[PDB]
DNA sequence: GATGTTTCACGTGAAACATC
DNA sequence: GATGTTTCACGTGAAACATC
C-alpha cells in the first residue's frame, strides 16, 4: 500500500467543508491510526504544532459548549479561551449574553477558576 | 429560466477554490451581466459592500503586482493598502524586501500619496513671467 | 520529545469617511 | 444611491511558556 495515501487524507482534513470539531477528531484518529505526532500532523498540513494540539482540545469540551461551536454562537477562539475553566458552560453563557470578543472572553477567563472530605479528626 | 440560478452562482464565488483576483472578476463579470449592485452581491454572499468593492478594486492594479497576489509574495491586504497610491510596483518592492506587515504597508501608504498627481501638466513659458508660479518653482 | 495552555501579532473584512 | 478608499476590531494561528 502506497505511503502518499496518508499524506493526501491528512492534507485534505483542512481543505474538506469540517467545523472545528470534526477536524479534531479527524486529526486524533488519523495520529493514533497512522501512529504520527501533534508535530508531524503540523508539518503534513503546513501548521505549527499548538494549532494541531489547541484544535484537538476543543473535543475535551462539555457537549453543551460544543453545541454553541456547531452552531456557530461560539467561535474556536472563544471555546478554547474557556477550556481549561472550572465552569467553561458558565462562561459560555456570560460570552453569548454579554457578546464579549475573544480578547474579553481571555480576561474573563484569567479573573475566574475544592474539599475532598474526610471524617473530621 | 428560473431566477435561483443567478443566486447560487454568486453564492459560490466565495465556496470554489478561486485565488483574491479570480473572485474579484467573477463578481464584476457577474454584476455586470445580472445587472446587480455591489449591494446586491454583499447581501447574497453575507458579507459587505466595501468588501465586495475592495475585492474588485484589485483588479485595477498593475500586472506585477496581480503577480505577487497570484504567488503569494503579497496578500490581498498588502495589495488593497498601495492600490491608490502612485507607484504600486515600487511599494510591493518594499513591501517584500522589508517583509513589512499590512499595519506597516498602511503607514508607508500614508507616508508616500497618490496626491503626487500635482505634476507639473508643462505647456510655453508665457512672455510675462507668472510671479506666483515662479516663486512656487523653489517650495516645489 | 511529546503535549497542555495562554497571550498577542497578523491579515481579513467592515465601519466611517469621501465623491459624483 | 452607488461606489472609492482608509483605519482598525476581530478571530485565527503561532510564540513562549509549562509539565511529564
Amino acid at each position: 500500500m502506497l505511503a502518499v495515501l496518508e499524506i493526501g487524507i491528512i492534507e485534505n482534513v483542512q481543505r474538506a467543508d469540517l467545523n472545528v470539531l470534526e477536524e479534531a477528531l479527524s486529526y486524533k484518529v488519523l495520529m493514533e491510526k497512522f501512529e504520527r505526532t501533534q508535530e508531524n500532523i503540523a508539518q503534513t498540513i503546513g501548521k505549527s504544532r499548538s494549532h494541531v494540539a489547541n484544535t484537538m482540545r476543543l473535543l475535551a469540551l462539555p457537549d453543551e459548549v460544543q453545541s454553541y461551536l456547531v452552531s456557530g454562537e461560539l467561535t474556536a477562539g472563544h471555546a478554547r479561551a474557556i477550556a481549561a475553566a472550572a465552569d467553561p458552560v458558565a462562561l459560555a453563557k456570560q460570552i453569548i449574553e454579554g457578546g464579549l470578543s475573544v480578547r474579553e472572553t481571555e480576561a474573563l477567563a484569567r479573573k475566574a477558576p475544592k474539599s475532598k472530605g474526610g471524617r473530621p479528626p
